[PDB]
């Protein structure tokens, strides 16, 4: 059995401090895609898939 | 406050299918560590704390 | 010290076959952005930072 | 793709410093378990297996 990781979702994130972004396909464990984002100082946080905000973030991660 | 990321945890994890563990330290961001398990099919789950589960999984990892 | 996780790039990927896709910013780990797609079979491939590929990939991974 | 993240280890670090600590198991990319450690500031160091420090760090981290 086993569950969704992302349910508590934040939008008080500085895109100028995200190191990874992981996009996981919705499936069996969770009926929605989950956007996990590793902040630079260690910690992770789930991102709002209803928020505009993951637009901004992927541009400045692919800009290199 | 919260964004602990892991709020429901688990034990329902077949040890031989977990490819990576992240032990994130607890902090002002969330009062408890998380044991985020990344499994071979991509799916990621937060295991349950303070148990024999972590010496189990960790030594199936500290080898092959 | 760490190096780039990716050492080749993949042009043939069947977009629906991916489960996770992580995007890692450029930094001391490696001067280039990196995109790593876990296939259904636990295979990890990396994709080219300017390919068409991830434009479909993040959409098909967001919807559902 | 085929890369070992850790090209060289990092034989000393204070356990009161590490936030995340990642245990990565062998497979097609590194025939070696790798133990990445993201320090309190941002930059990762890889701890090494067969050695007194990792038991100690994982302890510190888990009590939290």
């Amino acid at each position: 059995d086993l569950q969704c990781l992302c349910v508590k979702t934040t939008s008080q994130v500085r895109p100028r401090h995200i190191t990874s972004l992981e996009v996981i396909k919705a499936g069996p464990h969770c009926p929605t895609a989950q956007l996990i984002a590793t902040l630079k100082n260690g910690r992770k946080i789930c991102l709002d898939l209803q928020a505009p905000l993951y637009k901004k973030i992927i541009k400045k991660l692919l800009e290199s």
